[PDB]
């Protein structure tokens, strides 16, 4: 318990910043996560032995897909860690615990295919979960792994707190279904401007955590441009495989998933930044002013994609 995880100097410092990249060294990612849990929650919130066992079963249940992999899990968790650490007093004890775990688990057993593709393929998950298909699966994998012998990191919580934390985690993971983001942000924006936003309203808190989850999930757009640009490669590698799989079902995929339409990527990124990314971090910055660096970094990347179109790169 006097066993404080410590990172090298450069990582100790830069891990505090929104734009931190967790690096190419897979074997340091558990240690980075534990460090963040200890700083964000306490060395007391989880039994080190159980927490490490939990982390290593979660890693095992992420697949070797170009984008929706273990590195994405730990990147999304780091973004949450920066939000939480910049908004210390805004969050309950149960929230701080649940949200880092939710972010680590949020794409558990992802196959590199959209909810759309599962439904058109007629995958059994699509029959089990009519909406937020993969997101209900991710939550289910999280509960399955928490129920493994020696893996219940929540063991010391009361029956009450345990149901509360698993309910935070469930809502947090469902919110990562981008189909639900658009409405969540509209409501949050309306609420904020008519001055009805009330962080004491549990239903309001839910919506604000939902947006956090979108912001953390989309955080590749808030990195330094060379990170942003190389991550886009990984994202499109998955989309274009999906597109291929659509063509095998006899379905012309949307252009974003068609590798024949690679040329249209820069214009595609503009729409995404304008319709999703920029509104997400704006509404977030309005609700949580210390998250302004995400909006700033996002705007910088919008500017790099504009330059790519102008053939300025
Ligand atoms: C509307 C195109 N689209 C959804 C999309 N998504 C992302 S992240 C992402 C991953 C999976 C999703 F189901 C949704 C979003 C992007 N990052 C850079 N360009 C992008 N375009
Ligand atoms: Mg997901
Ligand atoms: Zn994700």
């Amino acid at each position: 318990g006097l066993m404080q995880f410590t990172l090298p100097v450069r990582l100790c410092k830069e891990i505090e910043l929104f734009h931190f990249d967790i690096g190419p060294f897979e074997n340091m990612w558990p240690g980075i996560f534990v460090y963040m849990v200890h700083r964000s929650c306490g060395t007391s919130c989880f039994e080190l032995e159980k927490l490490c066992r939990f982390i290593m079963s979660v890693k095992k249940n992420y697949r070797r897909v170009p984008y929706h992999n273990w590195k994405h899990a730990v990147t999304v968790a780091h973004c949450m860690y920066a939000i939480l650490q910049n908004n210390h007093t805004l969050f309950t004890d149960l929230e701080r615990k649940g949200l880092l775990i939710a972010c680590l688990c949020h794409d558990l057993d992802h196959r590199g295919f959209s909810n759309s593709y599962l439904q058109k393929f007629d995958h059994p998950l699509a029959a089990l979960y009519s909406t937020s298909t993969m997101e209900q699966h991710h939550f289910s994998q999280t509960v399955s792994i928490l129920q493994l012998e020696g893996h219940n990191i929540f063991s010391t919580l009361s029956s009450s707190e345990y149901e509360q934390v698993l309910e935070i985690i469930r809502k947090a993971i469902i919110a990562t279904d981008l189909a639900l983001y658009f409405g969540n942000r509209k409501q949050l924006e309306e609420m904020y401007q008519t001055g009805s936003l009330n962080l004491n309203n549990q239903s309001h808190r839910d919506r604000v955590i939902g947006l956090m989850m979108t912001a953390c999930d989309l955080c590749s757009v808030t990195k330094l441009w060379p990170v942003t640009k190389l991550t886009a490669n990984d994202i499109y590698a998955e989309f274009w495989a999906e597109g291929d799989e659509m063509k095998k079902l006899g379905i012309q995929p949307i252009p974003m998933m068609d590798r024949d339409k690679k040329d249209e990527v820069p214009q595609g990124q503009l729409g995404f930044y304008n319709a999703v990314a920029i509104p997400c971090y704006t509404t977030l910055t309005q609700i949580l002013p210390p998250t302004e660096p995400l909006l700033k970094a996002c705007r910088d990347n919008l500017s790099q994609w504009e330059k790519v179109i102008r053939g300025e790169e």
